[PDB]
């Protein structure tokens, strides 16, 4: 088909997504893997995971836009704390680009946000999800204080995800920060490169913890290897769940398998996201509009490195059957501060709209 902007697309129905992508970039992302992007990416996951095979259809409809359609329900469950901001940012687009369902909008926005992150894969995008659904029940969202067994059961019950796929999805923590875990500090990154979709997160969770970026008594948080912060440049935070998955006999080797394996990580994540994006739907009934997803930003091609002040002696290995790669260490006597802004600055407020959530 040929869209009103001359763009040759696969199916005419995919044409509407073109103006939506540009609106999202101009209005809330500004072509950066920043704050707003990170929040949207998380919403994609929270919207999709709320579904249960065992409990049945009444428990939730998966990737159905329920977060946008019922803003006063799910966003208020304790496990969804902090999600309100992204819901309020997306609602205006739902109202404007009114030929696109809330469900499609959520998934597409995630694909767009991710494309702004260097190293990220170009996600598959299928459209056609219905604009009507029900509010999901509480308890379907995995929490940081959960055990590995519990986390794996949840993902299995949601859509038959295997342990490999679960760890694959956690690649998103390479461009993630925390605002609600510790209320005294904001934007605590999960790895030293929160604006780069690389394998640093997998390496840094394997290092020995030496302190906490804020308070020491927070549910779901464990000691961090890079706690030092100053001003807006908050220190690194480590979640119990990530730490646990990196050391459990069932997931230890899978976790290590991604260290310094950029292409393998990206491809595995794309595969897992392919499944997650259609939870609650039959993929044979959705149209393929992958060609309308923006081309992602390229990485530099550099391998993973031990951040300054850390080295091989700080590793807490758990996979007995695979050799840990030889990596270099970035020079320096002490820890470098992790920048709060992608342009290196320490001041960069993202656009935020007021809304019902
Ligand atoms: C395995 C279960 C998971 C747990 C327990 C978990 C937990 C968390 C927690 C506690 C935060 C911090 C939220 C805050 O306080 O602001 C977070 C952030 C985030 N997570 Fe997860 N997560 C999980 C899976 C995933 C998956 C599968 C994705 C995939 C899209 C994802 C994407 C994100 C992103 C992008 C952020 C950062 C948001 C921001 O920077 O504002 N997470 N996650
Ligand atoms: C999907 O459902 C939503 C929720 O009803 C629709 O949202 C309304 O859209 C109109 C414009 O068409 C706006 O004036 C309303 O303010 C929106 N309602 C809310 C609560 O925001 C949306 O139009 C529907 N989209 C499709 C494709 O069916
Ligand atoms: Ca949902
Ligand atoms: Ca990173």
């Amino acid at each position: 088909a040929v869209c009103p902007d001359g763009t040759r697309v696969s199916h005419a129905a995919c044409c509407a997504f073109i103006p939506l992508a540009q609106d999202l970039q101009e209005t809330i992302f500004q072509n950066e893997c920043g704050q707003d992007a990170h929040e949207v990416i998380r919403l994609t996951f929270h919207d999709a995971i709320a579904i249960s095979r065992s409990q049945g259809p009444k428990a939730g409809g998966g990737a159905d836009g329920s977060m946008l359609l019922f803003p006063t329900v799910e966003p208020n469950f304790s496990a969804n704390n902090g999600i309100d901001d992204s819901v309020n940012n997306l609602i205006p687009f739902m109202q404007k680009h009114n030929t696109i369902s809330a469900a499609d909008l959520v998934q597409f926005a995630g694909a767009v946000a991710l494309s702004n992150c260097p190293g990220a894969p170009r996600l598959e995008f299928l459209a056609g999800r219905p604009n009507k659904t029900i509010a999901a029940v509480d308890g379907l969202i995995p929490e940081p204080q959960d055990s590995v067994t519990k986390i794996l059961q949840r993902f299995e019950d949601a859509g038959g995800f295997t342990p490999f796929e679960v760890v694959s999805l956690l690649a998103s923590h390479s461009v993630a920060r925390a605002n609600k875990v510790d209320q005294t500090i904001d934007a605590a990154p999960f790895d030293s490169t929160p604006f780069t979709f690389d394998t640093q997160v997998f390496l840094e969770v394997l290092l020995k913890g030496v302190g906490f970026p804020g308070s020491a008594n927070n549910t779901g948080e464990v000691a961090s290897p890079l706690p030092l912060g100053s001003g807006s440049d908050t220190g690194e935070m480590r979640l119990q769940s990530d730490f646990a998955l990196a050391h459990d006999p069932r997931t230890a080797c899978i976790w290590q398998g991604f260290v310094n394996e950029q292409a393998f990580m990206a491809a595995s994540f794309r595969a897992a996201m392919s499944k997650l994006a259609v939870l609650g739907h039959n993929r044979n009934s959705l149209i393929d509009c992958s060609d309308v997803v923006p081309v992602p930003k390229p990485a530099t091609g550099q391998p993973a490195m031990f951040p300054a002040s850390t080295g091989p002696q700080d590793l807490e290995l758990s996979c007995p059957s695979e050799r840990f790669p030889t990596l270099t260490t970035q020079p320096g006597a002490s820890q470098s501060l992790i920048a709060h802004c992608p342009d290196g600055s320490m001041s960069c407020p993202g656009v935020q709209f007021n809304g019902p959530a």
